[PDB]
């Protein structure tokens, strides 16, 4: 549960040392890139405030992807805020029944539902004061997990960070899945999707993942990964999880 | 977990000992009332199945109130059998954020959100071959409480049986709660409802409130109050809630 | 199909000469009050922005009810603007499902749905910029019929502004309707209800029937019923339907 | 408002001359495919007593995609029956907002929502009475546009039915689209997957779009492309509105 840090000009970690929660301050609002868990809620606005955004100041919230520590308070920031969600279809029926009848967890992982407002599509662009978010579908770890990127400036410079969804599968029956029947398709896709993402810096929904470390401070991403490598990293596990899945 | 338990020719109690979950069974479907707990789906079918009915004979569904012991497992339901669910508006839209955002609770008793298939209004009948349950709402517990009632026959004659929701207030403000303008007003018009309802039997969400011993044979019917005695203890506590209010 | 229509120092009519929308501007954000027809949204979003509201403007969105001529365009406003929409839990119901399974029109008169993000109770108070809006529930025209109270100032002196839902019933089935069993008894209390309300100026959805004329700019709410008589005209229409579907 | 049209020994076509309305007849219940325009509920309703098919009887409803002139009656159809709808997130969020903010459309061609019972991915299986149907998703025409392939037995002898959603862009802007980026991407795989469909018959949306005459009766499909031909015929009217499409 750490406290506001920067990564941009106008990017913020806002989320706990364990739970990115990307906050991107644009004039014309502020916009949430995930949220942590469902219990998260005031601490993101505390950091909203001390940063300078008040709950009318929330203009748009986006998700990686749809699951309870990622997308926990989405529901309760949109009451206590300005917020509107902007999510794809799989994303928004998932938002919209709690995280419930997961394809792969069930009930194991419910949060409470909130509505999209916005369908997104795959390649949609949204531009939040003058700041323009691009979507990058990368379905495996859900239906609707997606990547989102975005340029901001360091020194002036244009930085192009991405932001990417888990290339995870936390105990899945990859093949032969009747609930996700192209599962490893689907998954080989995102790989391919995160490898060539434009990537300057690259951040993801566990901060482990991308090597940072949130509590280094000015060091929090000075071992982080590559979107390349953080894939291929990716593949070597699922293919590992896939080989000797196979047999038994 | 318990064994289902006859309370009319064709009322069954497949509940739990302390959770309600009345088993209506007829000639053209099977209707259930309640059915306690989310984690209680198995069981409760599991009681179906051992009474003469599969997924594919519940028919209907019907809720005292959309509260997460009372109303948790009906989504689970319907994905497993070909259950509809009938709902007032007001337990219809609770039902449908998960029990979340609760005038008085918040989201502190969250369960899996459903989809009411109908929306029913106050005195409306639903007959399910033959049988005629008509709905009165008695808000108050929750905005959308409802009073269930129908006739049965036991031993083959007429049996009025009236399940009453919950007419209780767990730690909640009755006066000047701005959630619930007017809460007080509700709960007393809801007593005089609860208390002038065709009743033969008393059968409440909680088995408790109407004095009803489950585990205890052919005699958890034998301390069970009537329609009026329970209001009567009912306004009773509150007129006493509202009286420690003047306090704090 | 007017321009802005001037009716208080903050409150002006924008839909067109047959149907009412009110914007209401305060120091936080602007407020509407019904839209009118599915078609409208440019309209009213070329008069707000000519009362110099931008659909950033635009915060709250609130209904009398949610009948196609009045709730039409609040779909594509949530979508163009940042708004909100609040209501009470049928008229919740009623908009997420565009009018359809009306309880006497059927599907005849459907728009796009819309999802509330607020539920409110009876007589419960939403504050936007100091300003109060009060609902009052008034079940009957459509069970879910609100009326909307606040004060503004005509002169930099206080009128009691009361926008009330139609009291109508127009070829509904009063007595013995299984879509609507207790009609009769709502509408009653209704009437009672719109009577009482703090009302200097009045409106309603439909300007015919408030004797207004929107078209008279300068005088137009001059002619223009109380709110007594606007309750006492409508259960005397009332009171009058009755009799013939009794023995006529 | 024709009558049944047997296409297969249990498959027959309910709608009308140019609306394919599909029933599939199992030992456990009816399945139906799309319904047609939305009042054309009762004379389905009607063509399905004429099969000896009962409101309690229909069981399932599939979709080609959610469009009015297809998923037109899917709600009335749900409440007049215990039939549950199945279809997958792009299709059931169109679906549940009655065809509104359409991608190309907008709000013009509106129809009641509905909310679907069960969500299916890519290639996943639903078996009624031992049939199995099987989903393709063919995104284009909508983003969920889905085609549905079961095998009956003709005359004792099975038969591989293919019921493919529409190929078609009727006024789509298909390059540089900003609500849908890879609309051309998906259209190409969506050629690809229609022309390998198993596929002996041939049915769609609209019949003439794969030449079948309703009116030609037993007749009806005897000049009825292949999906092989259905499919590259489509993927050449695409690339003819393309080219044209690229000079202004
Ligand atoms: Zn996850
Ligand atoms: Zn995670
Ligand atoms: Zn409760
Ligand atoms: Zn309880
Ligand atoms: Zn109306
Ligand atoms: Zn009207
Ligand atoms: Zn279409
Ligand atoms: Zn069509």
């Amino acid at each position: 549960p750490m406290a506001p840090l920067q990564i941009a000009d106008h990017t913020w970690q806002i989320g706990t040392e364990d739970l990115t929660a990307l906050l991107v301050q644009t004039p014309d609002g502020a916009v949430l890139l995930d949220g942590g868990m469902p219990q998260m809620a005031s601490h993101l606005l505390d950091n909203m405030k001390a940063r300078g955004v008040t709950p009318r100041d929330l203009r748009l919230i986006l998700l990686s992807h749809a699951h309870a520590n990622h997308a926990g308070p989405v529901a309760e920031l949109k009451r206590r805020t300005g917020a509107k969600v902007a999510a794809n279809a799989e994303s928004a029926v998932l938002l919209a029944r709690g995280g419930s009848d997961d394809l792969h967890f069930g009930d194991g992982i419910t949060y409470p539902p909130a509505n999209a407002d916005r369908i997104v599509m795959d390649g949609e662009v949204i531009t939040v004061g003058g700041i323009v978010f691009t979507a990058h579908f990368m379905a495996g770890h859900t239906p609707g997990s997606t990547a989102w990127t975005w340029t901001d400036t360091r020194n002036g410079k244009p930085v192009r960070i991405a932001y990417a969804d888990s290339l995870s599968a936390p105990g899945y029956q990859l093949q032969g899945n009747p609930r996700y029947p192209h599962l490893i398709e689907d998954y080989r896709r995102s790989f391919a999707t995160v490898r060539a993402l434009p990537c300057d810096v690259l951040l993801t929904p566990h901060p482990g993942a991308s090597n940072w470390d949130y509590a280094a401070g000015a060091r929090a991403g000075a071992k982080a990964l590559t979107c390349k490598a953080y894939a291929d990293a990716a593949e070597q596990k699922f293919d590992g999880q896939l080989a000797k899945e196979t047999a038994g």
